[PDB]
């Protein structure tokens, strides 16, 4: 349901991690910045599992946005708001090439 | 939950209707831009009820931020995101 | 200046008109939602001219961020702010 | 020209400094997060001077926003975008009471 361009834009900037890591706040993260639930036992995932978690995270935020902005029907503005929150809400790491 | 200044900023611009009205995009709205649900059968409310609907609506935006920005610990940025979304997501009155 | 993915995201949604048209709020627009100035006398442009106007319009948003977020060194956040502002600030085509 | 409520909202959260300081990037800042120009010689300012710099910063961003969002006429959305940029664009400091 998200545009392929919105998904490519987030993947232009969000790195992929196939192994889980602790972020600055000590929470476990994996894939494209996916925060794991408290009981999750996995350490590694596949690229397809990471893609599914990214779609899960984007669609969850879309459903909850709908409920904050009930009259907002412009899908462009929904996607840009979601990409904005994704960029503010996820810690990324510096890369010197 | 929200600062009095954040709430006042939203009321400076949103504007109150104690009677329901059909806004520019065809939805029934009341209070401070609150979109009516089919279980909300009142077409006239008190200012206290208008404020309570506003806090529900801001809480809906807070739920979004708690789930999609779970590590945001900057209350100013939280509040500015909520005000921005309220301004884009609700239509103006008059 | 802007990533190809950021540009593609804006083109996925904005939509191209090689002919000028009066948008929903009454302004003359052309290309990818580019608002005409009185010195822009063409009413028909090439796709290359449409892309050049888009890069001017994104540069106007970049000038805003360079002056009002001068310490922002997160290109992703820069680009998401630019796309959000483009989506709120330009009307859709069809 | 900005609403008193927009100005009070930014002052609810942005602290006032009457003396200049170096931010994380080594730039000089004073007042309500006002970045000083390269040649400025002042070290201290008054609260009225800080207020004028805040209005200067808000109105500069308004003029440049106008030029990025030429069709945006809703003053509420202009003010919220400006407050958002102000909160993202300025470093603030932790206060334990």
């Amino acid at each position: 349901r998200f545009s392929s361009a919105c998904i490519a834009f987030i993947k232009q900037w969000q790195g992929l991690s196939l192994e889980k890591y602790r972020d600055r706040q000590g929470n476990w993260v994996i894939g494209y910045g996916h925060m794991l639930t408290p009981d999750e036992t996995l350490t590694f995932i596949t690229p397809d599992q990471a893609e599914a978690f990214l779609l899960d995270d984007l669609n969850s935020c879309d459903i909850l946005l709908q409920n904050c902005l009930p009259e907002l029907n412009d899908r462009f503005q929904r996607e840009t708001l979601i990409a904005l929150m994704f960029s503010i809400g996820h810690q990324r790491f510096l890369s010197l090439i």
